[PDB]
């Protein structure tokens, strides 16, 4: 569906409401363990969702840019085109770009489900191209978008962000961008819904300076010693005067949400039994985020150049990162501007300011425990609380909560409210949880535990229970990928909740947060070790050693496929001892080849996408060995990556991808 209509409050309006905001949601969260607490015997119900950039291929000037003009699609697909969704079983919501699309299953799927998952995505995206080439085709004949073609392709990262001529849009300098302020990034590339250009404005008023994100640049033998992509302007005050402090020698400068929420990844939600299952799950998905960060790279390039790193995980961290730089402990780069580092936080609260490690939007900061393996012990790094709500959440009425599940929230609200409606003030905190969803939706973390609402008391046996969602999954090309990537996710929830009894996957936080900066590194997958618990069949043991990410997936004692997926494989009657016997099912050679393709990355036989992009742009004919991607190694890039999404070998592409193997499989068998 869309967003609902509303009247936005601009930062200096908004923060005079912080405190009624969260103390309301509190309210409203202690209303729905109230009225949900006791669900049992919820269904493992689960989904996927895809983010879907619209690139406008121009073939006559070679230029692939992003398309921010047919964005109706949006709010067609939830209007006269609604039916055409339901009857596919599908759903499209808006993101941060005006150029992107979300798509859901219309339902979940239940247990296992298997080549459906890849049959909906390519619906998804067919309904998308569907409405595209209608678009194509009224365009014609008002004679608009001469020459063009836009084709929905799920990148990670658009190579060609804020770079000149990325968006199909004549002269976007014309007038300024008074939302980012961005050096980079016209409006232009936000999403029309009232919600996105407030969220880009509060934060950087919150914040007295633009986001800012430093990625290392790939250092090739011409490479600039800085970004010379840097200029200096007159448009806005303090921003405009911000780059030449804040840029650093050999990186990427960025200086705008939409570089990082203008990024796409692939997200999978899943229903525990109950409350306690859920916390139980959500602590032992954490350690798997680090690793299927790096497992799963798909962006080695920002802003037009190669990166020294292939994940979008910190650039994503960056752009919505609202501490003040009295919240990150050091000097505002523009004094004068910047009123002693406490960018706009009211003047009457800078006494109770704080100083926050990361930004709101990060790596898990607590295990919620509560289940027999845990221990206190386990969250060892530094996360700041807001005492107010832990004493609230201790000590109520309606719903007292255990001491590590009540610190969890309370970290959480160590946040203001970034994007709040005028008309949403006052709500019924019985029935409504918004003012929750305020801060739960605005702190995005590797995984998210999600309450449901109050309407799912015990009996609405239909309801949403208690979720996880696993959000660090790069977005691949193929829904052939992202498919297995889900079903991968699928496979080790569904181990993890039969086998509850028996896996400890406690590791110390610590460990956890390094693994989370090893999985940026340029080809980690290939060589890079990562903290990984050393056994998950053994009571108190949370002793780690350092394992590549082949180790990872493949250790008799401690791997993926020998310890999550083959064993839940054996337990369901797919296989009797191996994962490999899949390869000759009737039933199911298709996971095979997900679980295949899987293996091959992980151990190097295969590249990531982050790779076979680092590799086209290293080779391209016109690559000047100084990092640069111009808009002609990007337009045959991204025509590479089309060609690809179709499963098109014309040109051998398929087959360098993914190998002969897989490329045949997939061209010679569709989904059933
Ligand atoms: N594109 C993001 C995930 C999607 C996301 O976090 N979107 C933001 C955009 S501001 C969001 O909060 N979406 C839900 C909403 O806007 O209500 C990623 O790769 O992590």
């Amino acid at each position: 569906g869309l967003l609902a209509l509303g009247t936005p409050l601009q930062w200096f309006e908004s923060r005079t409401y912080n405190e009624h905001i969260r103390d309301e949601g509190i309210e409203q969260l202690l209303y729905i363990f109230q009225a949900a607490g006791k669900r049992d015997n919820d269904p493992l119900f689960w989904g996927d969702e895809l983010e879907y950039m619209v690139v406008d291929f121009d073939d006559k000037e070679r230029n692939s840019m992003l398309d921010v003009c047919h964005d109706k699609i949006l709010t067609e697909l939830n209007m006269e085109d609604s039916s055409l969704c339901e009857a596919n079983d599908v759903s499209f919501h808006p993101e941060y770009g005006r150029y992107m699309l979300e798509a859901t299953p219309a339902s979940p799927y239940l247990n296992y489900v298997g080549s459906y998952v890849e049959v909906n995505m390519q619906k998804r995206r067919a309904i998308a191209e569907y409405k595209l080439s209608e678009y194509a085709r009224q365009d014609s004949k008002n004679n608009l978008h001469v020459g063009s073609r836009s084709v929905p392709l799920t990148l990670t990262v658009f190579p060609r962000m804020g770079c000149p001529d990325f968006i199909n849009i004549k002269d976007p300098w014309n007038h300024k961008n008074a939302a980012s302020r961005s050096l980079f990034l016209p409006d232009e590339v936000i999403n029309r819904h009232v919600r996105f250009p407030n969220l880009t404005a509060s934060i950087r008023t919150r914040r007295g300076e633009k986001v800012c994100m430093n990625v290392p640049m790939y250092k090739d033998i011409a490479t600039p010693e800085t970004d010379d992509s840097i200029y200096d302007r007159d448009w806005f005050l303090p921003e405009d005067k911000e780059a030449k402090l804040a840029s650093k020698p050999g990186f990427i400068y960025m200086d705008s949400m939409g570089f990082g929420m203008g990024c796409s990844c692939l997200q999978v939600t899943f229903q525990a039994p109950n409350i306690n299952k859920a916390r139980y799950l959500y602590d032992a998905l954490v350690n798997f985020a680090p690793i299927m960060l790096a497992f799963s790279a798909a962006a080695p390039a920002f802003k037009g150049w190669l990166a020294d790193q292939d994940v979008r995980w910190n650039v994503i961290s960056g752009a919505v990162d609202d501490r003040t730089p009295k919240e990150r402990g050091v000097a505002p780069l523009l004094p004068k501007y910047n009123k002693n580092g406490f960018g706009g936080i009211a003047k009457d609260v800078q006494d109770k300011v704080l100083e926050i490690p990361k930004s709101r939007y990060s790596s898990v900061d607590l295990f919620l425990g509560g289940s027999k393996f845990f221990n206190r012990t386990y969250n060892d790094t530094n996360v700041p609380i807001n005492e107010k709500v832990l004493g609230r959440l201790l000590e109520n009425d309606k719903a007292p909560l255990d001491y590590d599940l009540a610190k969890h929230f309370a970290h959480l609200y160590i946040r203001d409210p970034v994007s709040t409606f005028e008309e949403l003030l006052n709500q019924d905190n019985k029935t409504s949880s918004n003012h929750f969803e305020n801060i739960q939706s605005t702190n995005w973390q590797t995984l998210r535990f999600k309450p449901p609402t109050q309407q799912a008391t015990p009996d609405k046996k239909d309801s949403p229970g208690w979720r996880v969602e696993f959000r660090p999954f790069e977005v691949q090309l193929l829904d052939f990928e992202n498919a297995a990537y889900s079903v991968l996710i699928y496979l080790i929830v569904d181990s993890i909740l039969t086998f509850s009894d028996n896996i400890n996957a406690y590791i110390h936080m610590s460990k956890v947060w390094e693994n989370m900066k090893i999985a940026h590194h340029r080809d980690a997958i290939l060589f890079e070790k990562f903290h990984w618990k050393k056994s998950f069949r053994n009571d108190t043991d949370v002793e780690t050693e350092d394992y590549s990410i082949s180790e990872i997936f493949h250790n008799p004692e401690n791997g993926i496929f020998p310890q999550f997926v083959t064993p839940i494989l054996c337990q369901k009657g797919f296989v009797t001892k191996d994962w490999k016997e899949l390869k000759h099912s009737s039933k199911h050679e298709r996971l095979y080849y997900y679980l295949k393709l899987i293996s091959d990355r992980a151990s190097g036989e295969l590249p990531t996408t982050a790779k076979f992009f680092r590799n086209f742009v290293l080779q391209h004919p016109d690559y000047k060995h100084d990092s640069k991607i111009s808009k002609s190694i990007n337009y045959d890039l991204l025509s590479t990556c089309d060609r690809l999404t179709h499963l098109d070998d014309s040109k051998g592409e398929l087959t360098s991808f993914l190998g002969a193997e897989i490329a045949e499989y997939v061209k010679k068998n569709k989904p059933s």
